[PDB]
């Protein structure tokens, strides 16, 4: 099929355009995907033929260029790059990127994206030009912006590509960072987020990855930029925490209290609380979990600015988001009094129960009676949460056997069609079973039985 479709396509493209040309292109695309590997053919003529149409002095009304590019998009990664290179040389690509033809530029991006070796173009100005286009606010083609970003993420696993980006183009990158112009700025933030995944300690440059107190204060002038910056930093901390790049913390942590100061200062920066409250909350959640010594930094941001507990409307959010160890050590009074069990407080329960000391602060709010008054879906959400930890499991088993009996149920569980009820019940059962028969005493056999019924039907 494939060798055949592509052959037919190279033929058609080289007559005067047949009426089914776009139907053939669509079919080529679907087949290229489903099948994954190409046969033993020469893709050069077709690649060269398509290049002629893209670079062509002439535009064809009878041709769907989106469909044409999609064939290129699927076909290039499947071909041997040495063959693609023969049709699109480093020099052809430069020309294509400096052209006035967006579809041609997108094709060039696809080629560059699939470079082999990835460092192949690192010694030309191709990367420089891609950045020139990427941070041009006048460039409005969304397909091209995404094509560039896709090529850059693909190649940036390579160290030589990263050098070309952050060495050869550092001054330009810093100048883009300085404009804080909405369009180019969001692109720059997305670019940095992607690049930080690949950056090593020795490669890391503060001047481009980090913002000073002054830059942050300036970003508030336009709340969209500020919000983009908050989200940048939340993802930044998340990536650090996910990929264990703790070396990066010393570079970023010093400006974190500026976000908390802006959050507090409602009269001098009303836009911050009006439009940026939820993303700042997500940032502070990450800050409460950074690798630092005993909340040194976070405790001060809380004492000076966040003032967890002082604003009643935010208490549920704080107790849903902030490190529970921090919460019980500095706001035990709030934890002990604010929290009560209900469907509504499941978010808090999930967070507060993830530290043993913090869970002990809410434990007296639990009784079999309160839990058994919840509909079964919310019971299972509560029970599932309690099965996640040793200390909460032990509480469930020794103090709430009637809740355990509800988990085991009246024999109608197989009948349940509610997605989440089944998800949480099964997770609870499995979690408890993972503790092993000796910790489960008399619950072991019923749990094994209900689990088997659940998974085997």
């Amino acid at each position: 099929v494939e060798n055949l479709l592509t052959q037919l396509e190279n033929e058609l493209n080289e007559d005067n355009l047949p009426e089914d040309i776009n139907t053939l292109l669509r079919k080529c695309s679907l087949n290229l995907v489903t099948v994954v590997s190409l046969p033993d053919m020469d893709v050069k003529p077709l690649l060269a033929t398509i290049k002629r149409f893209l670079t062509s002095n002439v535009s064809y009304d009878s041709l769907n260029y989106d469909y044409l590019l999609d064939v290129v998009d699927k076909l290039v990664p499947m071909a041997d790059f040495d063959d693609v290179l023969e049709v699109y040389s480093a020099e052809d690509l430069v020309k294509a990127l400096r052209s006035e033809i967006d579809p041609l530029k997108v094709a060039a991006c696809r080629v560059i994206e699939n470079s082999q070796p990835k460092g192949l173009f690192a010694t030309s100005n191709i990367i420089d030009i891609l950045l020139d286009i990427l941070f041009d606010e006048k460039v409005e083609n969304d397909k091209l912006i995404t094509a560039i970003e896709k090529a850059l993420e693909r190649l940036s696993t390579d160290e030589l590509i990263r050098r070309r980006l952050f060495d050869n183009n550092l001054p330009y990158l810093v100048s883009v960072k300085g404009r804080m112009e909405t369009v180019s700025f969001v692109r720059l933030i997305d670019f940095l987020t992607i690049e930080f995944q690949f950056i090593s300690g020795p490669e890391f440059k503060d001047i481009i990855f980090c913002f000073t107190k002054e830059e942050i204060l300036k970003s508030v002038e336009d709340i969209l930029v500020f919000i983009e910056l908050v989200n940048y930093y939340t993802k930044f901390l998340l990536e650090i925490r996910n990929q264990d790049k703790y070396w990066a913390l010393r570079h970023v942590k010093k400006i974190l209290p500026v976000f908390a100061q802006l959050f507090e200062d409602t009269e001098n920066y009303p836009d911050v609380r009006a439009f940026s409250t939820n993303c700042l909350l997500q940032l502070f959640a990450e800050v409460s979990r950074i690798e630092e010594d005993e909340y040194s930094l976070f405790k001060t941001m809380d004492k000076d600015s966040l003032k967890i507990g002082s604003e009643a409307k935010l208490i549920t959010e704080w107790l849903e988001l902030i490190n529970p160890q921090y919460l019980v050590k500095y706001h035990k009074d709030v934890v002990e009094n604010y929290f009560h069990v209900s469907g509504y407080s499941i978010g808090m329960l999930r967070n507060l129960s993830a530290d043993e000391e913090c869970f002990n602060a809410i434990r007296n709010k639990f009784s079999a009676e309160i839990v058994l008054r919840l509909p079964y879906l919310e019971q299972m959400q509560v029970v599932e949460t309690l099965t996640r930890y040793e200390y909460t499991s032990k509480f469930l088993l020794n103090e709430m056997p009637k809740v355990m009996g509800s988990l085991i149920g009246d024999g109608s569980a197989g009948a349940i069609i509610d997605l989440e009820t089944v998800h949480y019940r099964n997770s609870a059962l499995r979690n408890l079973l993972d503790k092993g028969e000796e910790k489960l005493s008399v619950w072991y056999e019923p749990l094994l039985r209900e689990y088997s019924k659940a998974v085997n039907g």
